[PDB]
DNA sequence: ACATTACAAAAT
DNA sequence: AACATTACAAAA
């Protein structure tokens, strides 16, 4: 009967195996993050265990010593939860090798000698550890016994519709003929795995729910391994990622471990590799219509309530405000209507548009899409003005529909929440247990089941959630297509596809929601953000729960490395060569080939069946390749060569294999050395006879061995290692570690040639639709980190959005540095890859494609933690000098200066239109007072800023830059730094704060509000957007608000029919008219019409009829006489203007108030 | 012309036999049709069995053929179905294998219509002639009745109370009855088989629905191009009805029980609509 | 559907026009009338919330040979216990 | 409520629509077991007795009733008429 | 004129 | 305390 946990009783859990110095850098860097921050916060830790020194080891035993920490606690605490341990990565096989290696570890492991747990103990141990693969695999492992067994305990075994499925996958399952029918029942296991879980579930979740014990217990556990987590069984999960992002079954639902990783442990294999991963499933969302939800929404939200029960206690506040924005919005676009498109052009192709949600918009049309309501045809009609209406645009609506669609779904996870809350607070139980009938009293309640679906998955990837932070990692993008509804002429969908976060706002919601992450890889902190997370994003959002390794505990993993892999002093070396192509060389072999033939050119184009097009292309790809060969086989000492390509050497290219088969068998003769080949070496070759024939073959032959392989084919779990048979081999062979000839002798690839890395952009295959998001997801994130200008990322949407070609994409990422370092992080996991053994040759042969010493050439990491043949290489490529190449840093900064300043043009003029809109919001005011205040209060800052970053840009210089740009033009045009010598400035002598704040007046009123005096020598400084639109008004309001209230003026709030037209409403000795007032900081030209400040003055007048209205001017010469203006702006008597102008309150060259001008406003008011 | 019946053993005899009659008709002891008019004849008929048969009965080399002329032959979703049923189909061993194979050429042929359809919706609409012609229509037996090649068919009384796909859409035929003659083969039995069919459909929640009806219905239109004339004045009584029973229900609550037995049974409600 | 926004109701009316798109008003019979089963039953996953599922029965078989006669077919029913 | 199958068949045994299924599925038997023209000296026909109250009950045309049928109708109206309700009166 | 491919998982 | 069963079609 299965072991109990009242035998560790007297196990002792001080006792542990000597602990390798990687063991040591996990928990040490562990501890302190218990220590400075709390024992609830998540954190991250990667870690760059290299293949081969014992990573897995490490992993595994730190899980075991997490397993034994359970049950500790469950003994010393005799119930809390058991703590969740997942071990999560990309392959299925490296999921099932892991969990077999943590079951030997369990089984052999041995403290001073002796069995460290006994047979109860191990077997106890093992009832712990899970396997969670894919449903129709799940299915196929279980015996017809266990699925009768389930059928019969669930009164499942008459139902005729689920009987004949199990009846015929019973028979397909018994006739297991060649793979043909291994594939049908392999979909048939699946249909059939949904269909009875969800018939178990549902008769689960009702009144007559079957008691689960003894041999029905055993059988459900065996069919849903979920279950043994769910009931406390265990708590060891090994999955992969794409199951561990869907989730797993149990007898209740579909448990999610994302919306539930309070306190989990995650050991994430490869984890530069899973940015990718994950971005997969992020790319296969379903789309929606835009025009049906927003329809549906505001048809269901106008009438239906939700109960006033004590279950739904303060939930239809969180609603309300979403209801006057959605009837709104219906009233302002006519949403009665339905919608369509005409004119020229709208037909043969739908409306494409792409966003980035905040200020990269691009649209497939020539011309800007208009959007009118005819109400006479009843109709919302979708034009083309061949001749700026703000109003009226197809961009306005369908960025308004998508933000109310994602604000429902938002208010939908808080009402969740809030449900959960009540319902606790109730019924005295998890997230878990309570959300999805949270989900459908909600929907049913509002009428709203239709969007059940579309609210759970959204649940799953927004779920895991410091707001004003600005970056596309956690807002996405949106792409919107607008074309003819199926089966009808005259109506339109908006069906629109998002990504509302990116894998690394991911993996950052996962740490803030309190999971301990360990990523192991080698690569894992590679300098992409297309192969690898965006990690100065997740160093920004997590700060300090981003650990990282100390140079001490760096320099200790370097020693037990070099103390495991010794070349130096065992007599190693690595032959390093870089092979150019060589036209005669490979003309040479290509005439002996086909004596008769007259030409080469005529062998390529007849005999190799090379197109006459593609022929340089492979006299480049030949030539290099055979001349690593040759130099492989004229060695003798060398047995084991690996050929890295790009393409696999299948059938396909048979012709050409033969080729190389006969040079090589030529090379063979001319050396007197017997070579076989390797061709088309595959993931599908290796899935049929499956790398072993290779170790067979250099095992029992006295032969050189030549393999034809791509980078893909190689993954982490290939292990190309065959066993040594001595006699075959000489002398050459040398130990490099320290072990006593540790269980079986095996050797490595001893001869490595390198192609250039190719593909290097990601593609999606699944639909068109997640390939257009991949693009624009790698589009934008390269934006993000500065590898893109904002001019070069939004031309390479554009061409996306029309559809190019890619090789034209290739072209535009070729000339980032991202390039680069995904080149290098290729090269050195390949490298890495083959190096997993101790027996070394005497020589190990390197030859590597010429192309990428140029690139190699500019590695600059410390190589404190690379393999030595990666630091072979990059020594090699440096041997020829030094390189002139611009710095990433510079650039990047250049261009994230450019970034941040269209950010903050576009979101400024966005701003103001929803200023000029009467009636105006709150949430407006208020981002606009806050970000005037910020500015006021910190001008420049010395750390990197987090609620308000794009504010600010990163100078070179402290506290100024310079620039030159039209403020209101295109900010893609704009250049700073250096690349501007003489342009505008940016600094606290252009703004004149210094002879502003010497007055006596405008001083205290600054310190007494906390406004900067002066500019902190700083590198983060204001964007010229922010320094001329709202730094300078902010300046010349408050001044002239101080001014004037030491002379005893009172001011009040401007209300929102006329905000922003007026800075402030003035009281004075109680003069029953209301006053209204505008400040100017410095002199400067009314570019505003005076039929401008006249339509401003007659709007005032509209709402609050006669008034007076102050224009000021705060610095300048106090001088210049006071004006008097009537209602045209034309000079008239004081007895009848309505407009009074004041050129200077404080004068620009010694700081003294004009007085005068201030006497004779009072004198003004008096006269009216 | 249709000739009905309740099996499809019984629609294969009759139209064997129909065939039959055609080849061996004589009058006056001389043949009545030459072969000529026989093969035209014969031309004419067509039988339409359910969708797994219809699958199972084409030659892999029809279905290339369909599959290479609608561009479907890239699909993967599409090719890995097909790739399946063809080993099944090398494989045909004892029934065990067989009932799987009848399902998912079931399914498969319900995708591949779909896709077939909605490929000859759109303006990128494939012109058929000739091989395509010939194995769409070895493929879709209704499309040689939409076409004109064909005007009797032999089915069953489910087949033809589901009817049947071409390359546009499925074909009801008792929404066009106007003209067409029956040949029901032992009729009182299908007033059964018309009962169990009846049967079948699916139920509705009232609640939903007429919530639904009563929010949509407050404000949206038609647009009043001359394709909805008059369409919008039938609607009007119906908006009416729904906004008055709305108020007098108050469907802006959803609805609950409360007390004792409420619980432990459904309630279960059974009208004529008339006085039962 | 799309006009009205009433798509989810496509099918439904799909189904409707099946059996009763085949269609001397005011006489009452059975067999153009039929029957309606209906259920009030807690709702699937909430405690708190009902549902009035329906089943219909908005003809009999020999309503749809009616109609089918009415719409201009022409039909010949061989049997023996025809009558 | 949700009673048995034998209640409901309990049910139905008291209308005559019982009794008129009951001789149109002897009928169709009888029918489709004479396919052929070649018959024997004598032809044997052996009825469930219970069968012979409802057969005497038969009043239609036998202008195309079968002859086996006829001959069943024959025998069971051999013992005389027995009164029964009739279907039209009770109907109406 | 660019650049120049293979491989994976969960299935609905 | 009544009455006392097999057979089929279209599938999604």
């Amino acid at each position: 009967m299965n072991v109990s946990i009242e035998e560790f009783t007297h196990f002792d859990f001080q006792l542990v195996p000597e602990p390798s110095p990687l063991d040591l850098v996990i928990t040490e860097s562990l501890k302190n993050h218990i220590e400075v921050n709390g024992v609830k916060s998540g954190a991250l830790l990667p870690l760059p265990f290299q293949t081969g020194i014992g990573k897995t080891y490490t992993a595994l035993n730190f899980l075991l010593q997490q397993m034994l920490e359970q049950v500790r606690s469950e003994l010393k605490e005799e119930k809390k939860s058991k703590r969740l341990l997942y071990y999560v990565t990309d392959s299925v096989d490296n999921v099932v090798s892991a969990k077999a290696d943590l079951l030997k570890l369990i089984e052999k492991q041995t403290v001073k000698g002796e069995p460290r747990f006994t047979l109860e103990q191990q077997e106890y141990l093992k009832a712990q550890i899970v396997h969670l693969p894919n449903q129709s695999e799940q299915l196929l492992q279980c015996s017809d016994a266990v699925l009768n067994d389930v059928l019969i305990g669930f009164n499942l075994n008459a139902e005729r519709d689920v009987q004949a499925e199990w009846s015929a996958i019973s028979g397909l399952r018994r006739h297991a003929s060649n793979p043909e029918v291994k594939i049908s029942l392999n979909r048939q296991a699946g249909y059939f795995y949904r269909n009875l879980i969800d018939r178990l579930q549902k008769k689960q979740k009702g009144a007559d729910r079957v008691l689960l014990s003894g041999s029905l217990l055993a059988s459900v556990e065996t069919l849903l391994p979920g279950e043994k987590i769910r009931n406390g069984s265990a708590h060891v999960a090994f999955l992969t990622t794409s199951k561990f992002l869907k989730g797993f079954h149990n007898t209740r639902s579909r448990y999610s471990p994302l919306r539930d990783l309070s306190g989990a442990v995650l050991i994430i294999d490869e984890i530069d590799k899973q940015n990718q991963v994950i971005l997969s499933e992020l790319c296969k969302q379903q789309a929606q219509d835009l025009i049906w939800a927003i329809r549906t929404l505001r048809a269901n939200f106008r009438d239906h309530q939700l109960e006033s029960s004590p279950r739904y206690d303060k939930i239809e506040d969180l609603f309300e405000p979403l209801r006057e924005r959605l009837e709104e919005f219906g009233t302002n676009w006519n949403l009665a209507f339905a919608f369509n498109t005409e004119g020229a052009n709208l037909n043969e192709r739908p409306v494409r548009l792409f966003s980035d949600r905040s200020f990269t918009h691009v649209s497939s049309a020539t011309h800007k899409l208009s959007l009118k309501s005819d109400f006479l045809r009843r109709k919302n009609l979708i034009f083309s003005d061949e001749k700026i209406e703000k109003h009226g645009l197809l961009t306005r609506f369908v960025n308004e529909a998508d933000v109310i669609y994602q604000w429902f779904l938002g208010t939908m996870r808080k009402a969740v929440f809030q449900y959960w809350e009540n319902v606790r607070g109730l019924e005295i139980r998890s997230l878990e247990g309570t959300f999805q009938e949270a989900v459908q009293s909600l929907l049913t309640h509002f009428n709203l089941q239709e969007f059940e679906s579309a609210v759970y998955e959204s649940f799953d990837t927004r779920g895991l959630r410091l707001s004003s932070s600005k970056s596309y990692h956690h807002t996405g993008l949106k792409l919107v297509e607008v074309a003819h509804n199926q089966g009808t002429r005259d109506t339109v969908n908006c069906k629109a596809s998002f990504l509302n976060t990116s894998p690394s706002g991911v993996l950052a919601d996962m740490v803030d929601a309190g999971a301990v992450i360990l990523g192991i890889s080698a690569t894992a902190r590679a300098d992409t953000v297309i192969h690898n997370f965006d990690f100065k994003y997740l160093n920004e959002r997590l700060g300090n729960k981003l650990l990282s390794l100390s140079r001490e505990q760096k320099q200790r993993v370097n020693n037990y490395y070099h103390s495991r892999r010794n070349y130096k002093d065992n007599g190693v070396v690595l032959t390093v060569k870089y092979l150019n192509s060589r036209d005669a060389f490979l003309d040479a072999l290509l005439e002996e080939y086909k004596p008769e033939a007259r030409s080469s050119h005529f062998i390529l184009n007849h005999y190799l069946g090379i197109a006459e097009s593609e022929q340089a292309f492979v006299r480049s790809w030949l030539s290099k390749l055979l001349a690593s060969i040759k130099a492989f086989i004229s060695s003798p000492d060398n047995r084991y060569m690996l050929s890295l390509l790009n393409r696999t050497l299948d059938t396909t290219r048979q012709n050409i294999n033969d080729f190389i088969q006969f040079c090589c068998d030529k090379w063979a003769k001319e050396f007197n050395v017997k070579t076989k080949t390797f061709f088309g070496v595959n993931a599908d070759w290796m899935r049929l006879v499956g790398y072993d024939e290779i170790s067979k073959h250099l095992n029992t032959e006295l032969g050189k061995v030549v393999v034809f392989s791509t980078y893909a084919s190689m993954g982490a779990g290939k292990n190309p290692d065959y066993a040594v048979n001595l006699a075959l081999e000489g002398e050459s062979l040398i130990s490099v570690a320290d072990v006593t000839y540790s269980t079986q002798l095996r050797s490595d690839i001893d001869s490595i040639y390198l192609e250039k890395p190719t593909q290097l952009l990601l593609s999606d295959d699944y639909s068109h639709t997640a390939n257009q998001l991949c693009q624009f997801h790698q589009i934008l994130s390269l934006q993000e980190n500065g590898e893109l200008s904002p001019k070069s990322a939004e031309n390479w949407c554009r061409q996306q959005l029309m559809g190019m070609s890619r090789e034209r994409s290739l072209q535009q990422y070729h000339q980032t540095s991202d390039y680069q370092s995904a080149v290098r992080k290729y090269i050195e996991q390949a490298v890495g890859r083959a190096g997993r053994t101790s027996l070394k040759r005497k020589q190990i042969l390197l030859f590597v494609d010429s192309g990428l010493k140029e690139i190699l050439a500019e590695e600059s990491r410390d190589p404190s933690l690379f393999s030595h043949e990666y630091v072979a290489l990059v020594n090699k490529a440096k041997s020829a000098g030094k390189s002139i190449v611009e710095d990433r840093a510079v650039r990047r900064l250049f261009n994230l200066a450019q970034r941040n300043n269209k950010d903050g043009m576009l979101s400024i003029k966005a701003l103001v239109h929803r200023l000029h809109n009467q009636p105006a919001s709150k949430s407006d005011i208020q981002e606009w007072q806050d970000i005037r205040t910020q500015l006021l209060r910190y001008p420049t800052v010395a750390f990197q800023p987090e609620r308000f970053n794009r504010l600010y840009l990163q100078s070179m210089t402290k506290g100024y830059y310079r620039y030159q740009g039209n403020l209101d033009g295109d900010p893609n045009s704009f250049e700073f730094f250096d690349r501007v010598p003489y342009g505008d400035m940016v600094s606290e002598e252009d703004c004149s704060l210094a002879t502003l704040v010497q007055n006596q007046y405008v001083r205290p009123w600054f310190e007494r509000k906390g406004f900067a005096c002066s500019w902190q020598k700083e590198a983060n400084v204001m964007t010229p957007i922010m320094f001329t639109n709202i730094y300078k008004g902010a300046l010349g309001e408050q001044a002239v608000e101080a001014v004037l209230t030491a002379f005893d003026f009172t001011f009040e709030e401007v209300p929102n029919s006329i905000y922003e037209r007026f800075d402030n409403r003035v009281i004075f000795a109680g003069i029953e008219q209301p006053i209204w007032l505008d400040s100017k900081y410095w002199k400067h030209e009314g570019n505003e019409s005076s039929e401008g400040y006249s339509s401003k003055i007659a709007l005032v007048e509209e709402e609050f009829g006669p008034s007076k209205f102050i224009y000021v001017n705060a610095l300048g010469d106090t001088s210049k006489p006071i004006r008097y203006l009537n209602s045209c702006f034309v000079e008239t008597s004081p007895q009848l203007a309505k407009v009074i102008e004041i050129p200077a309150l404080i004068d620009d060259s010694n700081a003294d108030t004009n007085r005068t001008a201030v006497q004779e406003l009072i004198k003004w008011l008096h006269h009216s």
